[PDB]
């Protein structure tokens, strides 16, 4: 019943400093209903075709639909406000987002956070592994993970509504 925002990003690599954000997505429960945020990011580098393999995102898509990262980050800060942020291995997203906020002279995140993966690890002890895809199956969600920011955030949000220990902490 408390508001929260599930966040997810896609990147061109794993290094918060040297790699960059190519898509941001978020699903906000504002206390009454759901709202959504999503932007692809303009990109001037060489996207490792392994990124194309994983996400389906190409240079052509970023050129055609991408938006300036600083502008998008400013809008993202307005969308989340000071609400609790939720994710799946959320430190990955926070490390990238804070690195780029700092780079552009924007405020950094000070939001409280909850990580659905932590709750899954404690509830589903016998999972083969703890990739998001594996966790979803364990809770009766058979969707394939597309590795697109808003689509993944929707799946994480759906998962959040099925993890009782998380819901108990967010109640009231
Ligand atoms: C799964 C995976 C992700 N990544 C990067 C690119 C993805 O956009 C970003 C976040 O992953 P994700 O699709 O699960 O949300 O991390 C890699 O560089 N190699 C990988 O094997
Ligand atoms: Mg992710
Ligand atoms: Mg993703």
């Amino acid at each position: 019943s408390k508001p929260y925002v599930v966040i997810d990003i896609e990147t061109d690599g794993l290094d918060e400093k040297k790699n960059t954000i190519i898509e941001i997505g978020a699903v906000k429960f504002n206390g009454q209903q759901v709202e959504e945020f999503n932007a692809l990011i303009k990109y001037e580098e060489k996207l490792p075709p392994t990124i194309f393999k994983l996400t389906g995102i190409s240079k052509s898509l970023l050129d055609q639909e991408g938006r300036d990262l600083k502008e998008v980050l400013s809008e993202f800060l307005l969308f989340i406000g000071d609400l609790t942020l939720v994710g799946y291995n959320i430190h990955f997203d926070i490390q990238f987002i804070n690195n780029k906020l700092n780079k552009f002279g924007l405020p950094l995140l000070i939001n409280k956070t909850h990580d659905i993966m932590r709750y899954v690890k404690d509830e589903k002890l016998f999972l083969d592994n703890y990739q998001l895809q594996t966790a979803l199956k364990s809770y009766g969600i058979e969707d394939s993970v597309p590795h697109r920011a808003l689509k993944d955030a929707r799946l994480i949000y759906h998962l959040s509504t099925k993890v009782n220990k998380f819901l108990a902490r967010m109640k009231e």
